[PDB]
């Protein structure tokens, strides 16, 4: 198993000049010749030539129109081909090859493969060595020039990157297209589709250019009509980056293309982005309202690549961050602005500090600029794509919007049409740093520890306050703990955004105020503070911590009713419920333990469900913003702060909590739920696909949240809303009807006619695997089973695969049974899946992240099932490695 270390970095002894492809697609197999226009490197020291190529079947490969003989000249073990020194030229010389492939049993979704009726490749990280031999890494730059050639019938449409100079036909009813792509790229970027696609388009003048910019967007004819909204976030996005960062768009056309069949939302091959259908596809009858977020996003993500990742380069995988951690920073910047939501930021974060959180607690933890891989596919995480993204944000807070731009602008001048490296963008910030603190002596070296540096860390504050000199001072202390990456971490350069807060009337006592922490620790101090503020700290989640806030129960409830920064009031309202989790957790767990007759639980505070009443009857106030003080923090963000987690005991304390805020504010929720139906459900644009009203879709939110809620406390005649709700024309209205009737005898009835309602349409049908997977019902191992035998079956979607089962690994009481059964299912289904597609096995192994966070007898119960799971025979390498990794191993 060879381990690829980031030190080792060296640039290649070739020089790959021009690919010339012809793809060759006939019904069981696929023809694929390539020239390669190469040459010897200043680097060179007369080694082997030594090309990637993955499960080809070679016909001939020749250097210079000669044909090399296997064995005396070269070697091929279906991983590499070598040829040996003393048959590669000197200079300048052609190689080439002619290979099979199998695109139709391609089940792995990685190099050339069939999603349903369509041909489509899938190339980052390393799926062009499954195509055809090259140096497959990213700093091996060429020129594309590629033919394509099918059964017309079949494939009417082709695609590749570049400009279509020429269309043909061929004997046998047959046709080919040929693309010549001239600007350099790396082969990660290659794309090629071919089928019966159907589309919308339309064309975009640019800002400044007024260059005539032409979109399509492509999907199955049956699904055509799903497409609208897509095209719409393509303008949005191309709009944003003109006006945000004066980038424009500078190639004629851009495609995007749905497919059935993908292992993640999308990919940013060059004028020719792929999608997961569910990543793209949506209409208001057939989609629950989450997806126009996402298409917004995904959308928003691949175009923002067109910059950062397709004109600036990676010089090498470990600088992946570099164009995802951008990327994604870009793309929030731009769904913030496009959805004018606070809950935009706030999904992100509650995100973060779930699942980025516990990854980087586990075994699994490391920076967003990793040191070693194994297996590429194994480091696109959460780490390296949301933490990296707020660190990419960190750089906004710290030099404002305006040296931010400047900074940008530096990095993307400088690096344009060239590969670049994490240190390359942080010497374009460090240059606006100077310019903003007004002085060439300022640097942003600290700054770098951010790349290298892996953990969570920990930010605590003490306050002072002098009433007579009205002075104010926080103390503020960092520290990550020690894990396998660093044996002593250094304090990080922390930007903290803050307020201070007069409790009195609740105004601003300060103008806006970055902190910046650049010591294990530091006080602030403050002068002229009228009167003892309440402090506002980390607004907008100014840095990837744990923050520890120091401030009572009374204090967060002021923040929370009355701050001015959204997170700030979440998150105050999230440190309120973790400290009654706690303390009602310890208390379960010590009757438990002591095996108590009899106990005592600390009730919710009075003053505090007084707050969440007093907000929820603002009718000025925000419904997403409503939706999130009503529901108790995530399991998985929960799980960060206890050792041993009884997950029994922590279902308990949460049933307890939500029951007691339930018992005073069930009425209230119940009056909400009704009066919020007008406007939330409002059909005036139901049939209007590019209307998408995003306080609208909060508004649903709020209404299906405080539903759930009512009927887990079983409120009198809340059957009857349950059933008029499933009569909703919103797909997120009636699939909610579904699992909120998980509490009655009506549920088996509402599955069957929720069924017959998602079953015609692909991905409205994924949902409602989802809903079901997800359905708080005590048989849901009966349930799962039925979903296996009448609808699952034995399906290779990755798409059907994870909607059947990841859901119902959220469920804590369940999947954490302590039989272990649930264990052992999602094992079962990892190992099946990673016959055939290792990656989204990998995907499976979520739930297994926090093993070593359980109690004793869960722990014991996970790590026999991994185990298991690491010792059959034909583990893929991602799956072994990821597993060695988790069990430390
Ligand atoms: C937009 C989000 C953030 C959801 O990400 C993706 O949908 N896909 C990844 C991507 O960055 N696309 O640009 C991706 C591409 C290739 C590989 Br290998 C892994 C992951
Ligand atoms: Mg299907
Ligand atoms: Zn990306």
């Amino acid at each position: 198993p060879k381990i690829h270390y980031r030190k080792d970095y060296k640039p290649s002894g070739f020089i790959i000049n021009q690919v010339t492809l012809n793809i060759n697609i006939h019904d069981q197999e696929t023809i694929v010749r390539s020239v390669l226009d190469m040459d010897i490197s200043k680097h060179n020291v007369g080694e082997d030539l030594v090309f990637d190529g993955v499960g080809l079947k070679i016909n001939e490969i020749s250097i210079n129109n000669k044909k090399l003989v296997e064995g005396e000249e070269y070697t091929y073990d279906n991983e590499f081909l070598t040829i040996f020194s003393k048959f590669v030229p000197k200079s300048k010389f052609a190689f080439s090859s002619e290979v099979i492939i199998h695109p139709e049993t391609n089940y792995a979704l990685t190099g050339l493969y069939k999603s349903k009726n369509i041909i489509v490749s899938q190339c980052e990280a390393t799926g062009f060595r499954r195509i055809t031999f090259f140096i497959d890494r990213p700093d091996m730059m060429a020129k594309y020039d590629v033919t394509v050639t099918a059964d017309k019938e079949k494939y009417p449409v082709l695609l590749s990157n570049g400009d279509k100079v020429n269309e043909f036909e061929i004997p046998g009813g047959r046709h080919g297209a040929r693309f010549n792509d001239p600007p350099l790229k790396p082969c990660y970027l290659f794309a090629v589709v071919a089928g019966d696609l159907k589309h919308l388009s339309a064309t975009y003048i640019t800002k400044y250019t007024k260059k005539k910019v032409e979109l399509y967007v492509f999907s199955e004819e049956k699904y055509v009509s799903k497409l609208q909204w897509a095209l719409e976030c393509l303008k949005k996005s191309m709009a944003f980056d003109e006006d945000y960062f004066g980038l424009e768009y500078d190639l004629s056309r851009l495609n995007l293309v749905a497919v059935s069949d993908f292992n993640v939302g999308a990919m940013e091959n060059k004028g020719l982005n792929i999608f997961n259908a569910n990543s793209l596809l949506a209409s208001k009858k057939n989609s629950i309202d989450f997806s126009y977020a996402r298409i917004l996003t995904v959308v928003g993500h691949e175009y923002f690549h067109q910059y950062t990742g397709n004109r600036v380069t990676l010089r090498d995988w470990f600088q992946l961050t570099l164009k995802e951690g951008l990327t994604v920073h870009r793309e929030n910047l731009f769904s913030e602005e496009m959805t004018k939501t606070v809950t935009t930021r706030l999904s992100h974060v509650d995100l973060l500090r779930s699942v980025q959180f516990l990854e980087d607690s586990s075994p699994l933890s490391h920076p967003i600029r990793p040191e070693s891989y194994v297996s590429m596919e194994n480091f696109y995480t959460t780490t390296v794509y949301d933490k990296g993204s707020e660190v990419m944000r960190m750089y906004l807070t710290i030099l404002g919007e305006e040296y931010y731009k400047k900074g940008f602008d530096i990095y993307i001048k400088k690096n344009d049409g060239n590969t670049a490296t994490c240190e390359d963008f942080n010497y374009a910030m460090e240059q606006a740093y100077k310019m903003k603190k007004a002085d060439n002596s300022a640097n942003l070296n600290q700054y770098l520890l951010w790349f290298s540096q892996s953990g969570t860390p920990h930010v605590s504050f003490k306050y002072n306050y002098d009433a007579e000199k009205k002075q104010y001072s926080i103390h503020v202390n960092q520290y990550t703990k020690p894990d396998e990456n660093q044996k002593e971490k250094k304090p990080l350069f922390i930007p903290i955004s803050v307020g201070l807060i007069n409790p009195e009337n609740g105004k601003e006592m300060i103008s806006q105020t970055t902190l910046e922490l650049t010591k294990e620790s530091d006080t602030f101090v403050f002068n002229n503070i009228a009167v003892k503020p309440i402090p506002s700290l980390f607004r907008g989640f100014s840095a990837p911590v744990y923050i520890e806030d120091q401030l009572t129960d009374e204090e967060r409830i002021l923040l929370l009713k009355y701050d001015s920064d959204a997170f700030v009031r979440y998150n105050s309202c999230t440190n309120i419920y973790m400290k009654q989790i706690l303390m009602n957790y310890n208390e379960f767990l010590k009757a438990k333990n002591e095996k108590l007759e009899s106990f005592q639980l600390t009730p919710v505070n009075a003053q505090f469900i007084d707050a969440i009443k007093y907000l929820l009857e603002d009718p000025h106030a925000d419904a997403g913003f409503k939706s999130y003080i009503v529901s108790l923090p995530q399991d998985r963000y929960i799980i960060n702060f206890v050792s041993n987690l009884d997950t029994d005991v922590l279902a308990d304390t949460k049933e307890y909590i939500y029951k007691q805020i339930g018992d005073k504010l069930n009425d209230v929720y119940y009056k909400m739920f009704k009066s919020l139906e007008a406007k939330a459900d409002d059909l005036t644009y139901f049939n209007d696909e590019s209307h998408v009203d995003f306080d609208q879709m909060n508004m649903r939110t709020l209404r299906n949240t405080l539903l759930s809620l009512l009927s887990k406390a079983q409120y009198p005649n809340i059957l009857n809303e349950i059933i008029e709700h499933s009569k909703s024309p919103y797909p997120s209205n009636w699939l909610t009807s579904l699992s909120v009737s998980a509490y009655f005898d009506k549920y088996f009835e509402l599955y069957d006619k929720t069924y017959k309602l998602s079953k015609d349409d692909e991905l409205l049908l994924q949902e409602w695997l989802k809903t079901v997977s997800r359905s708080d019902r005590k048989d849901i191992y009966e349930i799962l089973k039925k979903l296996e035998n009448e609808v699952l079956k034995d399906s290779k979607n990755p798409n059907d695969i994870r909607a059947v089962y990841l859901p119902f690994t959220n469920n804590l009481r369940r999947f954490h049974d302590i039989s272990g059964k649930g264990y052992k299912l999602i094992a079962e289904v990892i190992t099946k899946t990673d016959k055939f597609n290792p990656m989204v096995a990998t995907q499976l192994c979520e739930p297994f992240k926090l093993w070593n966070k359980l109690d004793t007898k869960r722990q014991e119960l996970m790590l026999n099932e991994m185990n298991t799971m690491l010792q059959e025979p034909q583990i893929s390498n991602n799956l072994k490695e990821y597993l060695l990794r988790l069990t430390n191993k």
